[PDB]
């Protein structure tokens, strides 16, 4: 099947960010997270906390836009209520 990515930005007052694996229930709402799915991504950055992830996340998602040339399409938010699109939620949940 296609080949999905987990990336989590976050780590409440010790900011901490790094790759992970396939994880819907084991996510973390509440910092910013990133999938990238073939040529889309979303990051699904989570309004529970802003700055740490936003900072380790914004980081991240500019190293992957300068490794992909933007080639493909990418979804950013961090959000908190909704957190679950049955898109996104589909794509790496389902």
């Amino acid at each position: 099947e296609y080949k999905p990515r987990l990336l989590h930005i976050s780590g409440d007052k010790n900011a901490k960010v790094a790759e992970v694996p396939l994880a819907t229930s084991s996510l973390n709402s509440g910092d910013c997270f990133l999938l990238d799915a073939g040529l889309t991504i979303y990051q699904f950055n989570g309004s529970k906390s802003s700055p740490q992830e936003k900072n380790k996340a914004a980081e991240v998602a500019r190293a992957i836009d300068a490794e992909r040339k933007g080639l493909p399409k990418v979804e950013v938010f961090c959000e908190t209520d909704s957190d679950i699109p049955a898109e996104f939620w589909k794509l790496l949940g389902g």
